[PDB]
């Protein structure tokens, strides 16, 4: 098998209309080509049991979380081509009083493997911060197709690509493989 340390690092992000903070979450989760998500294929802590979604500590309005969250993914060699790491970012306002349907608002990923057979390479990545509505957003024929870190759309300010907003909002990553 193969084994990837991935770390939320940190982010930086905005409201507009509510001048005020979001509580944002990250939820790692590892798919493949087809939007079909892995399973059991993430180890957190001590790596003993394995899941299929991640959920980073919430900053209650904190502008510019700094998670620095690692989190273990093994995978098959078999499958590390046709898969890719997504981060699912939502807000949640944690009220004992039910108000806000809290859902996503925004998504990042990077795949696994290059287009040279050579997997992802070790260290920080600065994730584009792709917004759009909920369906849409999820959908891995779409955004698949685009660039997934800040140095790979550069090599091409863009506020939107193939109907998704590429929002001023910031997120890194950092990567390790073995």
């Amino acid at each position: 098998r193969n084994d990837i340390y991935v770390t939320l690092v940190q982010g930086d992000f905005d409201k507009g209309s509510k001048t005020t903070a979001k509580n944002v979450e990250v939820t790692v989760s590892v798919y493949d080509e087809d939007g079909k998500r892995l399973e059991h294929v993430i180890f957190p802590g001590a790596g003993d049991e394995a899941i299929s979604e991640y959920k980073s500590v919430i900053y209650y309005q904190v502008k510019q979380p700094r998670w620095f969250e690692t989190v273990k993914v093994a995978i098959p060699i078999e499958d590390v081509n046709r898969s890719h790491l997504r981060f699912t970012f939502r807000h949640r306002s944690s009220q004992d009083s039910k108000d806000k349907s809290e859902k996503i608002f925004a998504l990042a990923f990077v795949k696994l493997m290059r287009y040279d057979g050579t997997t992802l390479r070790d260290g920080e990545h600065d994730l584009i911060v792709y917004k759009a509505e909920a369906k849409k957003l999820e959908d891995a024929a779409t955004y698949l197709s685009l660039p997934s870190t800040k140095a790979e759309l550069e090599e091409k300010s863009m506020q939107s690509l193939g109907s998704c907003t590429i929002s001023k909002d910031s997120f890194q990553i950092s990567t390790l493989v073995c």
